[PDB]
């Protein structure tokens, strides 16, 4: 088990393959520094209606999740990629090609890549 917001979440998830990541209680996306989607788990698709196989390779901020292109989300992502120590938590609403859904988001650098964790609120 691993809880959303755990202090060493990136350690636990570093040791995980697809099945384990797909088993998480919360949405988990891994992005590269350009915002391209490396991994996208089953729990996230249950929040957003996206097929996890279909969004791998796409750009999260440009194409998949346009509502996240804002100082409040994308702005914080690039600040944390630049500053080297991404680790930030905030509320957000996801509303593109889905019913508007309130979530909380935790972005954290991976053990060169970057996690976006999501849970319904
Ligand atoms: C806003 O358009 C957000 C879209 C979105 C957020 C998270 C996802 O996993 C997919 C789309």
């Amino acid at each position: 088990h691993v809880a959303f917001g755990s202090e060493d979440i990136e350690n636990t998830l570093a040791k995980m393959d697809d099945g384990q990541l797909d088993g998480l209680a919360f949405g988990a996306i891994q992005l590269d520094g350009d915002g391209n989607i490396l991994q996208y788990n089953a729990a996230e698709g249950d929040i957003t209606g996206r097929d996890p196989k279909q969004v791998i390779g796409k750009n999260f901020f440009k194409d998949v999740a346009p509502c996240t292109d804002s100082p409040e989300f994308y702005g914080k992502f690039k600040e944390g990629v630049a500053s080297g120590n991404l680790n930030t938590m905030f509320e957000y609403t996801f509303d593109y090609q889905m019913t508007p859904t309130k979530v909380k988001v935790h972005m954290k650098k991976a053990l060169d890549s970057y996690w976006v964790f999501v849970k319904r609120v």
